[PDB]
């Protein structure tokens, strides 16, 4: 509360972090469904389904750019990847089971660099 704070947890190097965790998932082989944008004139169903699309482009560009207040809002825009991916495709697809291997990997980095 005011003038009441726990301890300073370093933030400093979230940055430099997010980065490397988006470079391997940017690298991982099943990452191709998430690379880009969905092109919202080819794909039907997607443009009115899916409230708020994600890709790891995008997320690239919004962390390169500041627009990133804290490591919590980096990790929902992830999420939002892989809760979309779901929302739109099969659990018994190559899509579906590419954004479940996704997020388990990226649960995995998240844990280890920062709980």
């Amino acid at each position: 509360s005011m003038s009441v704070k726990k301890p300073k947890r370093d933030d400093s190097k979230d940055l430099a972090l997010c980065s490397m965790i988006l470079t391997e998932m940017e690298t991982h082989e099943d990452a191709w469904p998430f690379l880009l944008p969905v092109n919202l004139k080819l794909v039907p169903g997607y443009k009115k389904v899916i409230k708020k699309p994600m890709d790891f482009s995008t997320i690239r560009e919004k962390l390169s750019s500041g627009q990133y207040p804290n490591l919590e809002t980096f990790a929902l825009d992830v999420r939002l990847v892989f809760d979309n991916c779901e929302t739109f495709n099969e659990d018994d697809s190559d899509i579906g089971r590419a954004g479940h291997n996704m997020r388990k990997y990226f649960e995995k980095k998240w844990t280890d660099t920062f709980k």
